[PDB]
DNA sequence: TTTTGCCATGTAATCCCCGGA
DNA sequence: ATCCGGGGATTACATGGCAAA
């Protein structure tokens, strides 16, 4: 299990803000921005579309 | 990968005769369908799979 | 208060379901 | 049969915050 750094949770977060679904080239980009794998990136954005959808 | 295999007509038709009442399987349901057929239970919720599909196109 | 102990909660990652191709 | 990309439900585990002498 892998811990996110601060500036990986916000550019992700404002990411996630801008579209909440990926496309390839988009999770692609966002792993090489950020210095991820695009497993992490995918599994973040499926965790917090759930997350929200459980509080409402 | 998995090994496609071959039904045998009796499979066939006991597939056939659940797939009418529910196209859609429960775990029970697979598990009970599949040792009554002699069917590994991928194959058994990979035949349901591919007939919804038939029948979406059909 | 300290500082020691345990457990609730958050979350990354997994598992399994579906339709579509 | 495969593989993908959703979803819901979980599991595993690390940290947080609170209990308590
Ligand atoms: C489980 C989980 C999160 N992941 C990891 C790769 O794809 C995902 O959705």
């Amino acid at each position: 299990r892998t811990a996110f750094s601060s500036e990986q949770l916000a550019r992700l977060k404002r990411e996630f803000n801008e579209n909440r679904y990926l496309t390839e080239r988009r999770r692609q980009q966002l792993s090489s921005e950020l210095g991820l794998n695009e497993a992490q990136v995918k599994g973040w954005f499926k965790n917090m579309r759930a997350k929200i959808k459980k509080s409402t």
